[PDB]
Formats: structure tokens, C-alpha cells, sequence
């Protein structure tokens, strides 16, 4: 059948392109039985809404950010932990290894099959002034995703967090409802947030993954061969995504800079001040010995 899949991003964005690529591959692996259509631009709803729809089987699939599972799948909190990953190479090795697998496995009890992660770079604060330390965060109305952890992260940085859906952030910034948010460079560019919040400060406070989830209610009706085809197509989409994403990080940085944005390099941001402030949250959100073990497996990579 045609599986319906949700994404907040536009059609040309790397996540949408990767799932469309998966769909093309899936078609061939199933003798034309299956394909995927990606409804971008938050057409099917916010991330929160589309996750609830995937869980009841109203839509087949969604490519969403890991933060959107933080109140549903406890293990999803872990890779949103602040300053957990040293760098992108660390994220890749740990998240496409056994530790990442344990996180994927936890989705199944919550009515989702987590097929793969996709990298999402590092999230950084942007605003109408640069931010080198927490003092600089004070008084900023900072949009966050609707995640208790993300609320706590921004509060710990010194800002005042306000949860909002991704599609609404641009209007929020343009009209002063909020005056800052945080994200990777491709998202900063795609949404035009860089036009109204031109100071992008590389706090690199989180390296939250994307997750591609499939509705378990729909999954449970498929044969093992069909399931295996879907899993292979998802796995095969990752190097395709990585080529697009690495190129997009670079082109986004150049595009926003040419479009007037000022990037404060990570080296000039008081990483020390932010690590001080944010570090206790790990212990707050380790709600089981299994979560502690996953964190340890990531750190040991
Ligand atoms: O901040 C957000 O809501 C967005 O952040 C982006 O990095 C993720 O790609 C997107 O899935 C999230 O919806
Ligand atoms: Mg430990």
C-alpha cells in the first residue's frame, strides 16, 4: 500500500528526501506492493499530533525529532541530554550501535516501531543578541519544543522557556511573542528564523536525533518479509540522508551568513558556564537502571 508519513519540514529538506528515497527502495524490495508518501510542512499536524496519530494507526509513519517522545518513551530523553555527545562522530558511532538500538527497542511498548535515527546536528540558541554565557540568556523568551527536558534545559541556561509547535515559531519571532529559539543551522535557515533572530550562538547544547517511527498497529499486520523490507529500506536511507545533511549544514551556514546572520563560533561561547548549569539534568531524568546503562554505553563509545 501507500504508507502515509508526516514531516514538519518542506519537500526538499533532507529528512523528507530521505524518507522519499526509502519509499522508492521499499517499492522495489516488495515487488511494488509498498511505497511511501511524505506529507511535509506540518500538513498532518504538529509533531505531537502526528505522533499520537501514528500510535493509533491513523497515519502509518512519522519522521519526528526525538524531543517529541520525551514524555512517552523515557529512553528518548537520553540522546537529548545536554553535552552527552562529544561531536558528530561520537553521535554516529553510539546511535548506530547497540546503545542506539536499545533506545529504538523501547518504542515498541508505546505502539511504535522506531526504524532508524537520523542525525540532526547540534542545537544552538538564536536570538536578537549574542549569547556567550547564562547571564546573556536572562530575560529571553525562548521557544522550546513541548518536552519537560527541553523546558528544563533552557531554564538552566538562564532563559524563560515557552513551548510551541515548530510551524508557529517564525510568526512568534516576527511579532515578538518570543525573541529566541534553538535549533541546527539547516532548520534556522529553512524556516527563515535567521531573518528575525540574526544572532546564532553556538551553544551546541543538544544533539537530539530524528527518529523515524512506524505505527505498530499497522506493523503487526505485516509479514516478517514485509517488515524486513521496510527495515532494510530505512537502514539504507541513512547514508543517503547523511550526504544530504552534511551538505546542508554547510550550505545553510553560508546562506544565513549571506542573509545577514551572525554566527558566534562555539569556541567563543562559554561552554564552561553552560556545562556547569545544565549537567544535573542527566541525574534528574535517569528514571531507571536501564537508562543509566544506556547513558554509560554511549559514554563508553
Ligand atoms: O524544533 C523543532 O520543533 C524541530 O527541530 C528540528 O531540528 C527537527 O528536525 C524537527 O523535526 C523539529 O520539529
Ligand atoms: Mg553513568
Amino acid at each position: 500500500r501507500v504508507f502515509r508519513s508526516a514531516d514538519v519540514h518542506g519537500d526538499s529538506f533532507p529528512t523528507n528526501m530521505a524518507v522519499k528515497f526509502m519509499g522508492d527502495e521499499l517499492s522495489k524490495l516488495t515487488g511494488g506492493k509498498d511505497s511511501i508518501k511524505v506529507f511535509g510542512n506540518s500538513a498532518l499536524g504538529s509533531e505531537k499530533d502526528t505522533v499520537d496519530q501514528v500510535r493509533i494507526g491513523a497515519i502509518d509513519m512519522a519522521r519526528v525529532n526525538g524531543a517529541s517522545f520525551n514524555e512517552i518513551v523515557p529512553e528518548s530523553l537520553i540522546p537529548s541530554f545536554p553535552f552527552l555527545f562529544r561531536d558528530v562522530d561520537h553521535f554516529r558511532k553510539a546511535m548506530y550501535g547497540p546503545a542506539g538500538q536499545k533506545i529504538l527497542d523501547a518504542f515498541a511498548a508505546k505502539g511504535m516501531i522506531a526504524l532508524t535515527f537520523y542525525e540532526s546536528g547540534a542545537r544552538s540558541i538564536y536570538a536578537k543578541r549574542p549569547v556567550r554565557t547564562p547571564a546573556d540568556m536572562k530575560g529571553l523568551k525562548v521557544r522550546v519544543q513541548p518536552s519537560d527536558l527541553m523546558v528544563d534545559e533552557i531554564r538552566a541556561m538562564g532563559g524563560t522557556p515557552t513551548p510551541m509547535p515548530f510551524a508557529e515559531v517564525y510568526t512568534g519571532l516576527k511579532t515578538g511573542l518570543v525573541d529566541a529559539a534553538e535549533n541546527n543551522l539547516p532548520s534556522y535557515e529553512e524556516t527563515k528564523h535567521f531573518e528575525v533572530a540574526p544572532d546564532y550562538s553556538e551553544t551546541q547544547h543538544a544533539m537530539t536525533p530524528e527518529v523515524l517511527v512506524f505505527s505498530k498497529k499497522i506493523w503487526d499486520t505485516l509479514s516478517p518479509q514485509e517488515q524486513a523490507a521496510i527495515r532494510k529500506a530505512a537502514a539504507d536511507s541513512v547514508p543517503y540522508y547523511q550526504k544530504l545533511w552534511t551538505a546542508r549544514e554547510a550550505s545553510a551556514q553560508q546562506a544565513v551568513t549571506k542573509g545577514g546572520a551572525n554566527i558566534l563560533p562555539a569556541a567563543q561561547v562559554d561552554r564552561a558556564a553552560f556545562v556547569k548549569a545544565m549537567q544535573p539534568l542527566w541525574t534528574k531524568y535517569e528514571k531507571t537502571p536501564q537508562m543509566k546503562q544506556i547513558v554509560d554505553e554511549i559514554e563508553a563509545t
